[PDB]
């Protein structure tokens, strides 16, 4: 019947274990659904420190403009944007948009060697009120999601909140906030997650995630027909280690949050 | 014929008409389903337009920077970036990158204008050696999608061919190649249709397009991991006039035609 009936019947029909959290900014109310458990972050973590390279620029201007190298042993797992650049430079503005809009793993590396390591990423976390979000490895390893692992994890109520206040509230300068909302709006990943349980005319800014057990996510900032701006948190992860990518759940997931 | 075969198959499932053409450029060979039938491109013709107005500057050499304005009275029925810009303008660049990777209408609407009509777009495509094309409308009728109707149709086989010759050839010069390869790589909307069906280390580049007649549309330009570059069309159209869209046909199509 209700909604929170259509997340459970859609949870135990999935295989695995869901986690949402929308935030709905006409009225500050919320839909929630295992929102204070932890789930493997995977790639939407990419957000966090975009976010920590954009605050550091407040007070370093030329920050985005700076090059950075590339190198060979450098790569990972999926750097569709950086191997380009191997033996070369891209800058912290190219990395920010390759880690985000491209979700390279290299991209993000280099984001996190910029703000100190993993703790620079939580410590930026911190800054802004989140107490619940850790980054605590580089990629690819931060993806292996094993149940029960707190390593690299965040609640979807966290993530929500963290969200809004770095897309719509005062967490970063408004220069600042508008450029992470292009990055997110640009975002090539999504359109099968979130975006695809909406209608046609919503328009969406997102970060994707999938890692291992099946670990499926995505954060998004929605901006509805006519309607305040949302924001949205599905995650989901599975119970074998190998198990296949279900974005159609998170589909699924936010055309029951936003039926009604 | 196995890929015959499942082709056929999901095509029976679905219950519409599929369309596909796949172009391997490691050897020119081909995966034909449908591929001389005509189907409505809806907005995979902004690929087209797109590229007539990169032709254009290739002897206009400020074209793209060009301010074009933006009225209230222009905007139809999705205007995603032209709806932030009205009661000012915006450059032919932006219109173009507006057109491919946030599917806006209206920007579309100025490219169809700058080229003096739909009949511009359709002169451009026999310039570089597609007999097949043609635009006969602006946005939103030309997505109407009547079956047995040729306005705003084209074959798969043709628009492989084209896809290839403006993205790989040299249907443009070079910089404007380029230009239009970034482009398809920096879509938003297409995750959920060709890219579905490939694996997830291969980088794609792809217009999408979705009209009357539950039509669902994709053309890419596809770098496989390891391997030469693919051409792939995937066409869909069905019975009903309000059928729903479905992105996941397509994304069956792709898996098809690459899994060899």
């Amino acid at each position: 019947a209700d909604v929170q009936q259509k997340l459970a019947e859609l949870e135990r029909q999935s295989g695995g274990r869901l986690g949402v959290a929308l935030i709905n900014t006409a009225d500050n109310s919320q839909i929630l659904y295992r929102a204070d458990e932890r789930f493997p972050m995977c790639s939407t973590s990419k957000v966090m420190a975009a976010a920590a390279v954009l605050k550091q620029s407040e007070t370093q201007k030329q920050l985005l403009n700076q090059p950075v190298e590339i190198k060979p042993a450098d790569l990972v797992n999926y750097n569709p944007i950086a191997e380009k650049h191997v033996n070369g430079t891209m800058t912290l503005a190219e990395l920010s948009a390759a880690a985000l809009q491209y979700t390279d793993n290299t991209a993000m590396n280099k984001l996190i060697a910029q703000l100190g390591g993993p703790g620079g990423v939580t410590a930026f976390a911190r800054a802004i009120g989140d107490e619940t979000f850790r980054l605590d490895r580089t990629e690819p390893t931060l993806n292996t999601a094993i149940p029960g692992d707190p390593r690299d994890t965040t609640t979807p109520r966290a993530m929500a909140q963290t969200l809004r206040q770095l897309t719509l509230g005062h967490a970063l300068g408004e220069t600042q906030r508008a450029q992470l909302v292009t990055w997110l709006k640009g975002n090539t990943t999504g359109a099968a997650s979130i975006r695809a349980g909406l209608p046609a005319s919503w328009v969406v800014g997102d970060k994707t995630g999938s890692g291992g057990y099946g670990t499926t996510n995505d954060i998004a900032v929605i901006w509805p027909k006519d309607r305040a701006p949302l924001i949205l948190v599905t995650y989901f992860t599975q119970p074998q280690p190998k198990a296949e990518s279900r974005r159609d759940v998170l589909a699924s997931a936010a055309k029951i949050v936003t039926d009604g």
